[PDB]
């Protein structure tokens, strides 16, 4: 099912968006139940492929 990514130390939706070639609003839409200010290292999120 699409692609997944594990939150690493220092990650933010902005930084993840930039690596994946997208925007924060798309990362949020793929992870609608995730608070971007409450990430934990080791959490698994959905990302574009």
């Amino acid at each position: 099912m699409g692609c997944t990514y594990t939150i690493q130390p220092g990650d933010t939706f902005w930084a993840i968006a930039q690596r994946r070639g997208t925007t924060v609003d798309v990362i949020q839409s793929l992870n609608p139940g995730v608070n971007p200010a409450r990430l934990q290292v080791g959490q698994v999120i959905n990302v574009p492929c």
